C-alpha cells in the first residue's frame, strides 16, 4: 500500500512491508506479542536483494550499519558484531532510526551463539533491529523457533519489471518496452539487464574507437584540449534491445558449452 518507486527505481512493494514493517515494529513497545528482533531474508535469486534493502532503507534514511561477510570469516568474528551493533545503537540512541545491517553468508558456532546472547536482551544499552542476508539460514535454528523471522522473498514478475524499470530510468524507455524484454528474457538476473544495457554503450564505443583511428586514439582521449570527446546517451530503442539480449543469452549458452566441455 505504502510507495515503492525511489529516484526513479521500483521497490518490491511485498519486500518494502516486510522490511519497513519488521524495522519500525522494534522501535514500539507493542502489547502482547514477542517481537523478532533480527530479520533473515533469503530467495529473491537474480533479483537485488541485498539492493532492494538499500533502497528501502534510504527511502527511511537509515544509514545502517553495514557488514560484510568476508568481515566476519577474518577475535573479528564475536567482538565486531558487539562493535557494529553498538555503534548502530549509539546512533539510534542519539537520534534518527537505525538498524544493523548485516549481509551475505554461504566460526559459525559462535557467529550464532553471539546472535543469541544478543537477542536475549538489548545489554546502558539500546534496541536495534538486526536484519540479515544470505542464501538459506541453515544451523538460524534456535534462534529462528527463539527470536527471529525467516523470510523467503519470491519476487513477482510484477517486481521483476520493476526492478527492470530502475535499471533503464535514464534512458527514457516505454514501460511497454521494459514489458517486452523481460517477458522475452524469462529466469534472467538483474545482472543481465545491467550488462544488457552496458552492451549497448561498449558498443558505440567500439564504433568510436574502430572509426577514428585505434592508432590515434590515446592523443584524442588526453592530449587534446576540447577533452576526451564527450559521448551521446545511446538510445535504448526496442530491436536493439532484443537483438542484444539474443545475442547475449547465446553468448551466456556458449559460456556453458566452453566451461562443461573443457571440464
Amino acid at each position: 500500500n505504502l510507495d515503492n518507486k525511489l529516484d526513479g527505481f521500483y521497490i518490491a512493494p511485498a519486500f518494502m512491508d516486510k522490511l519497513v514493517v519488521h524495522i519500525t515494529k522494534n522501535f514500539l513497545k507493542l502489547p502482547n506479542i514477542k517481537v523478532p528482533l533480527i530479520l533473515g531474508i533469503w530467495g529473491g535469486k537474480g533479483q537485488g536483494k541485498s539492493f532492494q534493502c538499500e533502497l528501502v532503507f534510504r527511502k527511511m534514511g537509515i544509514n545502517p550499519i553495514m557488514m560484510s561477510a568476508g568481515e566476519l570469516e577474518s577475535g573479528e568474528p564475536a567482538k565486531l558484531i558487539r562493535q557494529r551493533y553498538r555503534e548502530a545503537a549509539e546512533i539510534i540512541r542519539k537520534g534518527n532510526m537505525c538498524c544493523l545491517f548485516i549481509n551475505d553468508l554461504d566460526n559459525n558456532q559462535m557467529v550464532n551463539a553471539t546472535l543469541m546472547n544478543i537477542a536475549d536482551n538489548p545489554t546502558e544499552n539500546a534496541r536495534v533491529p538486526i536484519i540479515v542476508t544470505g542464501n538459506d539460514f541453515s544451523t538460524a535454528p534456535l534462534i529462528r523457533d527463539g527470536r527471529m523471522e525467516k523470510f523467503y522473498w519470491a519476487p513477482t514478475r510484477e517486481d521483476r519489471i520493476g526492478v527492470c524499470t530502475g535499471i533503464f530510468r535514464t534512458d527514457n524507455v516505454p514501460a511497454e518496452d521494459v514489458v517486452k524484454i523481460v517477458d522475452n528474457f524469462p529466469g534472467q538476473s538483474i545482472d543481465f539487464f545491467g550488462a544488457l544495457r552496458a552492451r549497448v554503450y561498449d558498443d558505440e564505443v567500439r564504433k568510436w574507437v574502430s572509426g577514428t583511428g585505434i592508432e590515434k586514439i590515446g592523443d584524442k582521449l588526453l592530449n587534446s584540449f576540447d577533452g576526451p570527446p564527450t559521448f551521446e546517451q545511446p538510445k535504448m530503442t526496442i530491436e536493439k534491445l532484443l537483438e542484444y539480449g539474443n545475442m547475449l543469452v547465446q553468448e551466456q549458452e556458449n559460456v556453458k558449452r566452453v566451461q562443461l566441455a573443457d571440464k
